[PDB]
C-alpha cells in the first residue's frame, strides 16, 4: 500500500461513521492503520464503517461520543489508548450546519454550531496534544475545516465563524507545538458527495448550481479528501505544519470570475 | 470637525469605558455623535468616560451589561433606541485574554474567551443588523478584532480562535447584508497602550520585547485605532465593507524578517 | 476641509489625468495639497485635470512620462522636488490590462502589463523612498492595486500576477522602511466607473453582469477610492502600514456565494 | 513505490540539476517517471542528476536553457515531447535572489529576478498548458514559490514581488484551466538545505539564527519538498488545484510569536 509509515498507527476520527469521516476511516484502513471510529447516535453505520476498515486491511473499534461533551472527548482518546496502546493521529471531523438568515439566527443555534464545529475540535486537539506531549510522541493532528474558513457563507454565519476560528486554532497549535515535532493541519473540503449534501444534490437544478461553483466541474468524491488526510498524516508531510490544504476543485479561487468576467 | 456626516449619529460601544473602547467613545464625541457606552464591571470608569465624551462635544449615556448574556445585548440596543431615537453604528469592542499553554487550557477558560470575544460580537452584530433590516437603515457595524485574526498566538489559542472566527463572521455578514447598504468591517489592532496590556508593559524587559516586534517601533496609541473607527463608520468608507483594517505599526508583516533574516 | 494635515503636502500621481488617478488628483486638491500629475499620452486630458485640481483649492503641475522608463520616473520625482520643494506622498496609479486566454498570451503582452503595473510602481516607490531616506522625511507611498491581488482573473493572468506582485512589494517596503516612519500601503479597487471599463460597461448586458458580482450592487464611483487615498496619506492612518485596503463593495467576499448557494 | 500513477509520466523540471530541482528529479525517478532536467550552465551537475534518476529507477534526459529566454523555454517543452512522447507534469523551479536595500535596488537587478522567478514560470506554465489543451491531456503544473509569497522580505523586494505575482499567476491558471482537468499549484518552501543556502548555513551563528525562525527547529531537507511535489503531481491530489502548499516547518505562522510573546 501507499504510505507504509502509516502501518499500525492509531488514528482517532470524530464523526467517522459517515461521509468524509467514513471515507477517511476506510483509507487509513487501506494503509493498515488501527482506526478508532467516533459516532454520535447511529451505531449501525459505525459498525458498517468498522467492517470496511477491517476488510480494507485495517484494525478498528467504535466509540460513542458527543463532541460537545468534554467527558466524551476525554473518554474517546482514553479508549483509543486503552485499546490500541497509543495514539498517533487525531482527526476532528464532526460538524453540523443549517441555513438561517443571520439577523434571525438564535443564540442556541449559533452555540450548537460553535460548540460542535470549533469547540469540539479544540477539545479533540487538546486531548491528543496532551498525550503526545506527556509521552514524547511526534503525533499528528488533522482538523476538518472547509472552504468556508476562507469563503464567507450567508445564512451560515455560525458555520463560517466556526471554521474561521478553527483556522487560527490550528495555526496556533502548530506554532505552539512545532518544537515538539507535533504537526497540526487543516483540510479544506469544497462541495463533497456526502450524506449531508445528498439531499441538496437530489434536485438536478441544485446539483447543477453547486457544480457551477466548482471550477473542475464535479462534486468531490470523499476518497479525494481521504487522500489528503493520508498524505498529511504521513511522514511524507514531515515539513508541513500549520497549513490549510484546500481540496475544493478550485472553489476558493472565486468561481464567479471564470471566463474573464468582472 | 473631520467627518461631519457623523454628527448626531447613534454609536453603541461595548467595553467603551476603558482602552480602545474609551478612545473610540471620545473620538465619536469629537465628531459630535451620540455615544452609548456599555460597561460590565466598573461604573466609576464609565462615568469618567461619559464625561470625556461630553467635553469633546458629544452626547453620552452609560449602560451596564455583560456581552455574554443575550438579554444584556438586546437591552443595550433597545436602550440606545429609547434614549437616542435610533441606531447608526454598532461597535463590538469587549474582549478578554489570558495566557495558558494550550494543552492545559480548560474548557471553561476557552468558553469564557469565545463567549466574550466572538459570541458577544455576533449578538451585538445580530441585534444591530435586525434593527437595520426592519427599519430600512443603512447602518454600520465595526467589530474589534486583532492582528491575531491573522497572527497565530501560542498561549492564547482561545483568543486567536475567537478573532479568526470574528473575521469570517464579519465577512459573511458584510456579504449577506451588502445589498441592503449595511456595511460590516473589522479593525485589527496590534500592541496598543491599553489596560489589557498594563501589566505586560510595566515590566521594562517585556515592553522592550513587544516593541522589538513592532516594525514602526512604538506601542500604538489608542487614538490611532479610534481614527480608523471614525473613518470606517463615515460615509468616506461608503464602498468599504467586509474588510479587516490592521492598525498595527506593521506587526502582521512578520517582525522576525526585518533586515532580511531568514 | 477634512484632513488639514494634508494642506501643502506634495502628492505625485502617476496616470493622474483620467479615472482613479484624476479622482485622487481632485481629492488632494480639495485638501489643498500640491498635486503633481503624471500623464503618458494625452496632454489635453491632463490639462483638464490640472484645472479641476486648481478649482478644488489645490496647486498642480503636469509632467509627461512613461512609467516603464526609469528616466521618466526619476525625472518625475526630481520635477516634483524642483517645482514644489519636496515630496510627501507618492501614488503609483498607472495600470493597463487586456483579455487574452493565458495559453495564448504573448511574452511582449505579458511584459507590457508587468512592466507598467508592477515595475513602474517599484520604480515610483524606490525613487520616493530614496528621497525620504536621504532627507529624513516620514513620507508616504500609496500603490494602486486591485481586488485582483486576491481575486484570480482568467484572461488576465498578467494583470493578476502584477497586482499579486504589487502586494508583496508593498508589504516588503512597509516592513523594510517602517522603523523610519515611512508608510507604504495598497488600495484595492473593485469595478469602478473609469475609462479602463468604459467599453465593458457600455454593453448593457456586461454592465448588468459586472453589477451582479458586486454585493453592494453598484459600480464604484472614482471618488469613493480617492476618499481611501486621502485617509491613508493622512496622519489619521499613522499606525497603518503594509495593508491592502479594499474598496470593492464586497467583491473580495465571493459574489457567487450570496444567498447561501454552495 | 509510492505513487504508481506516476510511472512513466513525463516530468519537466527547470533548474533541475541542483537543490530542490535535483531532489525533485530524483524523487520522480523513484516513482519510475521520465524526467527532463533543465539547466542553465553547469552541465556536469545535470549529468550527475541524470544518473541518480536512472539509478533511482527512472528514465531521464538533460536540456540546456535559460528561462529568461522564450526560445529556450519553448525548446525545453518541445524536446520533452520529442524525446518521451508527451508531457504530463511541468515544474517551474528556477530562481535567483540577492540582498540589496530596496531604495538602492537597480532596475536591471529587479528585472533579472522578475524575469527569472516570475516570467520564466509564466513561460513554462504557458507552454505546458498549451500542450495539454491542444492534446486534451489532464496535465499538471507545479510552480516553485516560497514562504515569501506570503512573508515579506526586506532586502529582497524583487524576490518577494516575483513570488507574490507567482501566487496570483498560479491561482489564475488553476481557475482558467480547471474545466479542462488541468491542475495548477504552488509549493512554498521555507529555509531548505540547498546549494544557495549552503553558504549562509556555514556560519554557525547564521545557521542558528535561521533555525530560530523555523518553529519545527530544523532546516528542511530537499526530499521533504520533493515529497510534496510527488503528492501534488499524483492523482492523489485529483481535487487539489490553485493552492499553495507551504512546506516550511511553520515559518509562515509568525515565528516571533512563539511562547506567547507580543
Ligand atoms: O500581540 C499584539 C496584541 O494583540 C492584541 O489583540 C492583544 O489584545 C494584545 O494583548 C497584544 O499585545
Ligand atoms: O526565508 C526562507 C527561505 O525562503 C526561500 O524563498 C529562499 O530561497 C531561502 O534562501 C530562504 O532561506
Ligand atoms: O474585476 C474588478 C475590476 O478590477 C479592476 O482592477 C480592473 O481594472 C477592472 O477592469 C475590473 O472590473
Ligand atoms: O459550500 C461548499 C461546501 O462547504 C462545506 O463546508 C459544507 O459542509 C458543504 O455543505 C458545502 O457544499
Amino acid at each position: 500500500h501507499m504510505y507504509t509509515d502509516l502501518k499500525d498507527k492509531v488514528v482517532v476520527i470524530t464523526g467517522g461513521s459517515t461521509g468524509l469521516g467514513r471515507a477517511m476511516a476506510v483509507r487509513f484502513g487501506q494503509e493498515e492503520a488501527k482506526v478508532v471510529i467516533n459516532y454520535y447516535n447511529n451505531e449501525e453505520e459505525a459498525l458498517d464503517a468498522k467492517k470496511e476498515v477491517e476488510e480494507a486491511g485495517g484494525q478498528a473499534i467504535i466509540v460513542q461520543g458527543d463532541v460537545t461533551k468534554e467527558e466524551d472527548v476525554v473518554n474517546l482518546v482514553q479508549t483509543a489508548i486503552k485499546e490500541f496502546g497509543t495514539l498517533d493521529v487525531m482527526i476532528n471531523n464532526a460538524g453540523v450546519e443549517n441555513p438561517v438568515p443571520s439577523h434571525e439566527l438564535s443564540l442556541d443555534n449559533w452555540n450548537k454550531v460553535i460548540d460542535t464545529n470549533l469547540t469540539g475540535a479544540f477539545l479533540g486537539s487538546r486531548e491528543a496534544i496532551k498525550y503526545f506531549v506527556e509521552n514524547d510522541i511526534k503525533g499528528n493532528v488533522i482538523n476538518m475545516s472547509s472552504v468556508h474558513e476562507m469563503i464567507p457563507w450567508p445564512l451560515f454565519v455560525h458555520y463560517a465563524a466556526s471554521k474561521g476560528g478553527m483556522k487560527l486554532m490550528t495555526e496556533t497549535l502548530a506554532l505552539e507545538y512545532a518544537p515538539k515535532g507535533i504537526r497540526v493541519n487543516n483540510i479544506g473540503p469544497g462541495a463533497m458527495n456526502t450524506p449531508i449534501n445528498a439531499e441538496k444534490f437530489a434536485d438536478p437544478v441544485q446539483r447543477a448550481d453547486v457544480e457551477s461553483m466548482i471550477p473542475m466541474g464535479y462534486i468531490g468524491k470523499p476518497e479525494e479528501v481521504a487522500a489528503v488526510a493520508a498524505f498529511l498524516a504521513s511522514s511524507q508531510a514531515s515539513y508541513v505544519t500549520g497549513i490549510t490544504l484546500f481540496a475544493d476543485g478550485g472553489m476558493t479561487k472565486y468561481p464567479s470570475f471564470q471566463a474573464g468576467r468582472g
